[PDB]
């Protein structure tokens, strides 16, 4: 009875609705509105609840979008946890910055990336991205993070036109929840 207000992914199907309805908003080339924030709404509210997954699309603005997602990151920061995110192919330029936060705190990025140990999983992961081969490969190594305490918050830059193919890309990454294993096991397959 109680407890009841929030559920395993109640709250995220509400907000991806609304998200999708400025997705594929009804807006004029002749005067395109400008509404970054409409998905940075929808979206941060979903992190104060508790399972991180969501889906959004940029219309306009490529630089500011990604530090925008690293805001997101800073709402982690207050609360003690790092957490591992991802730009869209200019995130390889991000490495050579975004030392305010990214320089090399996100969570198991230590031992079991360098060594083959592993680390306490219990990030928290957002992986912004309009190319979809980043999606990818980053999905592969959360799946370990996200028995545990992990999720999935993520964005696009080319779901302007086929936003639902993007959800079964990320799911061809490997990702694969069977019942007492998910897709850990499975690297390459």
């Amino acid at each position: 009875t109680s407890g009841i207000h929030v559920l395993d992914e109640l709250s995220v199907r509400a907000l991806s609705r609304d998200i999708m309805k400025q997705n594929r908003v009804t807006v004029h080339p002749e005067k395109s509105v400008p509404r970054t924030a409409g998905y940075s709404d929808a979206v941060s509210v979903l992190a104060q609840d508790r399972p991180s997954l969501a889906i959004v699309s940029g219309q306009g603005g490529a630089a500011g979008q990604r530090e925008r997602v690293a805001e997101l990151v800073m709402m982690a920061r207050e609360q003690g946890r790092e957490v591992q995110i991802i730009a869209a192919d200019r995130r390889s330029q991000m490495n050579m910055k975004q030392d305010e936060r990214l320089s090399g705190e996100l969570i198991t990025g230590r031992r079991q990336l360098l060594e083959g140990m592993a680390f306490t999983p219990g990030s928290t992961v957002i992986v912004d991205q309009g190319e979809k081969l980043s999606l990818k490969e980053t999905l592969t190594l959360l799946d370990g993070a996200a028995r545990h305490n992990v999720q999935v918050l993520i964005t696009d830059s080319g779901q302007r036109t086929g936003t639902g193919s993007a959800l079964m890309a990320m799911k061809d990454a490997g990702v694969n929840t069977y019942r007492w294993q998910g897709g850990e096991q499975r690297p390459a397959t």
